[PDB]
């Protein structure tokens, strides 16, 4: 999915619209 810590909010994928269902893993929080 999204790479290790740290991590704040990187885009891996593309969000559809500002949606984020749509996801390999569904928004990564911070760490």
């Amino acid at each position: 999915g999204c790479p290790p810590c740290p991590r704040e909010h990187e885009l891996v994928a593309v969000p559809c619209e500002g949606l984020n269902n749509c996801w390999f893993v569904e928004a990564c929080p911070p760490c």
